[PDB]
């Protein structure tokens, strides 16, 4: 592979030669050419001073990153562009909001690597998909819940362990199994289930004001850091955000297909026949979205620009609800559809 030749041998390009507005909440990481995203990893690790201070092998960096980025599928949103705008994201928190004041270095780092692993070996199908299809993930995490990042870290663990990858292996065994539990801990917080069960601590936690001393809220906090990650999509221009739904109700919907194929009724949101986008959306929005970038504003108020445009968003939905609603002819003068 050249991919890997030119990761090892060319050096890692400074992140300003990526693009002025490269380290800017404004930035859209999607912009950034898929074959120019590995190399943009090294250079944001290299950037937040990673490398130097965890005194990484760069050769086992690049053949981490490089199996990191073939271990995603491509359904239209859980592949690798959407891994890598999400620890873009993570970078952008780290490089806006002064994280190093919250959180340990180590937490960072680990918070970082989650990000790139964080939807390992996705299909385009949900939690509920593998119970219902009787999958071999759910038959080897059903009774554990969290079947699909429980693959994701199992995925993980396995790049870790594949020869010549194993990023951590100089660490100190203390600091090895701190990089693994909070691997571990990180992927999992990204099941809305475990969100929605962490949600009165996160609101205690912004309500007290965060201890910089209390180990559960170092914790609490990058649960909320890894959720603000996973849907900052929704923080960026209008564009970004009708994009990604498209991308997200095609993989959801081709997921309600194979469900009907197999002689189950899926979920109204998973079902093209009876879906309604404007509605689906503002609920996510007002309902998960906004309080997760809420509290993100409680405890940073440099994140209210987040918070701000989220909300933006969800106003901009409800501007165009009506779209949804056929009035006059379609496009084609054709009355076929009926
Ligand atoms: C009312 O409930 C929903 C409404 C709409 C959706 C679709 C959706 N899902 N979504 C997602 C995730 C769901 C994220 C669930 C979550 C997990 C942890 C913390 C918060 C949210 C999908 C693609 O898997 N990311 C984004 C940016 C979106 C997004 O804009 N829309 C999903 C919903 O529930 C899962
Ligand atoms: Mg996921
Ligand atoms: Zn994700």
């Amino acid at each position: 592979d050249d991919e890997y030749t030119k990761l090892l041998h060319d050096g890692i390009q400074p992140v300003a030669a990526i693009d002025s507005n490269f380290a800017s909440f404004t930035y859209t990481p999607r912009s950034l050419p898929e074959d120019d995203t590995s190399m943009a990893i090294l250079s944001m690790l290299q950037d937040m001073n990673f490398i130097n201070n965890y005194k990484i092998d760069c050769p086992t960096l690049a053949r981490f990153c490089l199996m990191v980025k073939k271990g995603y599928r491509d359904p239209p949103y859980h592949n690798w562009m959407h891994a890598f705008s999400v620890s873009h994201f993570c970078y952008l928190l780290y490089k806006n909001l002064e994280l190093t004041n919250y959180l340990e270095d180590i937490e960072i780092f680990a918070l970082f690597i989650s990000c790139m692993c964080h939807d390992l070996d996705h299909r385009g199908t949900n939690n509920s998909f593998q119970v219902a299809s009787k999958s071999v993930l759910a038959a080897l995490y059903s009774s554990e819940g969290s079947v699909m990042e429980r693959h994701h870290f199992a995925q993980a663990i396995a790049i870790l362990n594949t020869h010549g990858c194993n990023i951590f292996d100089h660490f100190s065994r203390k600091d090895y199994q701190r990089m693994l539990d909070l691997m571990r801990d990180i992927i999992l917080a990204t099941d809305l289930a475990h969100h929605l069960r962490i949600f009165k601590d996160l609101q205690k936690m912004a309500e007290v004001g965060y201890d910089r001393n209390n180990k559960q809220h170092h914790r609490l906090l990058l649960c909320l850091l890894m959720t603000s990650c996973d849907l900052s999509d929704q923080t960026k221009g209008w564009k970004t955000t009708r994009k990604i739904a498209e991308l997200i109700y095609k993989e959801f919907f081709s997921q309600g297909d194979l469900e009907k194929a197999m002689g189950n009724r899926p979920m109204e949101m998973m079902d093209r026949e009876k879906a309604y986008i404007p509605e689906l959306q503002i609920s996510f929005m007002e309902h998960i979205a906004m309080p997760i970038y809420k509290l993100l504003q409680d405890l940073f108020p440099k994140a209210a620009e987040l918070y701000e445009r989220v909300a933006s968003n969800r106003e901009h939905w409800t501007k165009v609800s009506h779209k949804f609603t056929i009035r006059g002819l379609p496009s084609n003068n054709s009355l076929d559809f009926l």
